[PDB]
């Protein structure tokens, strides 16, 4: 079981790394215009259980890619399996896509590190 739960975390890792090397990649007035939206930090992020900050992000990081439905839809599954279907509490400041996506990629290797 544990090991199968790693290797879920790995391609949720691998996923937002993806999506956050694209956006990297962008021409700077495109990454400008991206950078204005606003995401939802959680307070506290150190259980499994946790991953449920990220799925309720999950539909509005999928609208604002638009703008710039597989690689979200992966995601979605991970998420839904590995915390299992708690009340997220979120931060009082919101971050950008940039700050959001390196949030829960540090997240995922804090978890498979213990």
């Amino acid at each position: 079981s544990t090991k199968k739960t790693q290797l879920q975390l790995e391609h949720l890792l691998l996923d937002l790394q993806m999506i956050l090397n694209g956006i990297n990649n962008y021409k700077n007035p495109k990454l400008t215009r991206m950078l204005t939206f606003k995401f939802y930090m959680p307070k506290k992020a150190t259980e499994l259980k946790h991953l449920q900050c990220l799925e309720e992000e999950l539909k509005p990081l999928e609208e604002v890619l638009n703008l710039a439905r597989d690689l979200i839809s992966n995601i979605n599954v991970i998420v839904l399996e590995l915390k299992g279907s708690f009340m997220c509490e979120y931060a009082d400041e919101t971050a950008t896509i940039v700050e959001f996506l390196n949030r829960w990629i540090t997240f995922c290797q804090s978890i498979i590190s213990t």
